[PDB]
């Protein structure tokens, strides 16, 4: 009989991921306060929780309807809505939840978030603050991949990573410990949920490939977090290596798993560093754990032992802001698919920009774009006349909102192009008709610039204080184009301004471009597999490995 006894133990046993004990829960609660917004956030809450998105925002609004000063209804409702693909209404409710509840900062850093997702930039600069004052204090509240879009050190970026994990392994008991086998092909493992046509896969597949059939006594195991998206990539790692299906494990089921094929080394290519839900890491299935490529920056953890980066992105100077110990490639720490047939677009025209402008390109994730690295490239366009801005179509009304920016900074909007999205293999041949690629700051260009390198057009970056701030530049370091490197925005603006005004000079460095892709060792698989496979083996064989 009691209606929110009923419902606490609803939250409850949703928390736990427990199905249809939450549902059957909620189910009483309704019976004995028909329409009540607690009960009927609830069970959109259930839905949500049961992935049916839809019926999930529609209950939740009607809800909220009944109750609009509850913060927590206006929370549920922004997540339902997101889910659901209803961006911009989504903002609307973390705004709300937000304003009701400015004293919680789960809700800052999730509205701070979509807002640059959404290329919203009000109030900007002031949640800015309010996030990186939650990671000084210490609670563990604001996500670390989100935090990578501020600009903050790599002080505070390893402050708000090992707070985050910390607050995870604090509630995990790990596995039994077990060590490197001493004989026998060394068993090294993958976690991600990027294996098919996601970053993750598309840079490591041609790397995988390559090791298969230079590496021998190395076996790479792939432990794939998503199903088969019916992408090409997801085919060819499943025949580069042994792909094990663990969507839709627990945590517990997944280690054990990976534990039970003996996996002796295991790479984290997640994406979240030490958030989102690492508790797969934070058992400990594997005697060794490294943190690689996915995620531009330190875990802060206690269950990774080894981060892998290079000379460039992660040198010395940065070395103590990471929580694990450094490893190093020889080159670049980033692979990509160098199997990829650049096709012929269809004529500018066609995709909406000048046939007889500069085009200056800009491909990158929406979050990426903020004011300082806008206005910068905004610049650029002041100073040349006749070039364009060619970016990604963002969502919601992302678009809408950078064509008033521009306005705004002096720029006809009509000089921005917005490409839609494209199924890779289209999407990559508009890089054709790039004249030059203008990287962001503090959050670099990663997929997008490898990208551009391999199509021949040049990037230009102003390699920062972070990782995530010096992936770019180090591309460029590796291929040996340092020039393209550059101090600060003022010479940002300078070298864009004095290539996009000299044709001819551009077209030079697109000549350059086309012998170092060639001569470097960055776009050779097999000298990077050679390389990583050298490496795996002295880990290992540092931990007790003997082949
Ligand atoms: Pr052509
Ligand atoms: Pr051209």
């Amino acid at each position: 009989q009691d209606f929110v006894a009923w419902l606490m133990l609803a939250d409850a046993e949703l928390g736990m991921g427990d199905t249809t004990a939450g549902e059957m829960a909620v189910q009483r609660g309704l019976a004995l306060h028909p329409g009540h917004p607690e009960a009927v956030a609830r069970l959109g809450r259930v839905r949500w929780t049961q992935q049916r998105h839809a019926e999930a925002a529609v209950l939740l609004q009607q809800a909220s309807d009944a109750a609009p000063e509850h913060p927590g209804i206006a929370l549920w409702l922004g997540h339902a809505l997101e889910d659901a693909g209803q961006a911009e209404a989504a903002a609307a409710a973390y705004t709300r939840a937000h304003q009701l509840l400015p004293e919680e900062p789960y809700i800052t850093a999730q509205l701070l978030n979509w807002r640059r997702r959404l290329c919203d930039w009000r109030a900007l600069d002031v949640l800015s603050a309010q996030v990186r004052a939650a990671v000084a204090q210490g609670v563990g509240a604001v996500e670390p991949f989100a935090f990578l879009s501020e600009d903050a050190s790599a002080a505070e970026q390893l402050a708000c990573a090992r707070t985050r994990a910390q607050a995870i392994a604090a509630s995990v008991r790990p596995l039994a410990p077990t060590r490197v086998r001493s004989k026998g092909p060394l068993r090294v493992g993958f976690v991600s949920n990027g294996f098919g046509a996601h970053p993750t896969g598309l840079l490591t597949v041609a790397l995988f490939e390559a090791l298969q059939r230079r590496q021998p006594d190395l076996q790479m195991h792939l432990f794939a977090t998503s199903g088969d998206d019916g992408s090409t990539l997801r085919t060819r790692l499943a025949q580069a290596s042994t792909l094990h299906d663990v969507t839709a494990l627990g945590h517990l089921a997944t280690a054990k798993h990976i534990r039970h094929h003996g996996i002796d080394l295991l790479f984290d290519l997640r994406g979240w560093g030490g958030g989102g839900r690492p508790e797969v890491f934070a058992l400990r299935p594997a005697p060794v754990q490294v943190n690689w490529l996915a995620y531009p920056g330190t875990s802060g953890a206690p269950w990774m032992d080894y981060v892998l980066g290079d000379a460039f992105a992660l040198p010395p100077a940065l070395e103590p802001f990471y929580s694990e110990h450094v490893l190093r490639l020889q080159g670049a720490f980033q692979p990509s698919d160098t199997s990829r047939v650049v096709a012929e677009p269809p004529s500018r025209t066609q995709c909406g920009l000048p046939e007889q402008g500069v085009v200056l390109c800009c491909f990158n994730n929406s979050y990426k774009l903020n004011p300082q690295s806008m206005a910068r490239m905004l610049a650029v366009l002041r100073e040349v006349p006749d070039s364009v801005l060619w970016l990604l179509s963002g969502p919601g009304e992302a678009d809408a909102r950078l064509r008033a920016f521009a306005h705004a900074q002096g720029v006809d909007a009509q000089r921005l192009v917005f490409m839609p999205k494209l199924p890779h293999p289209q999407y990559l041949a508009r890089y054709r008709h790039a004249d030059l690629f203008l990287d962001t700051h503090p959050y670099n260009a990663h997929t997008t610039a490898s990208d551009a390198l391999w199509t021949g057009c040049p990037v230009l970056t102003t390699p920062g204080e972070t990782f995530a701030a010096r992936v770019a530049g180090s591309l460029n370091h590796h291929l040996g184009l340092d020039e393209m490197n550059v101090a600060d925005d003022a010479a940002f603006v300078a070298k864009a301004v004095a290539l996009a005004s000299d044709p001819a000079a551009l077209t030079a460095l697109h000549a350059r471009v086309d012998v170092l892709r060639r001569a470097s060792g960055v776009f050779h698989m097999d000298g990077f597999a050679d390389d990583f496979g050298a490496l795996l083996q002295a880990l290992a064989r540092r931990h007790g490995w003997l082949g």
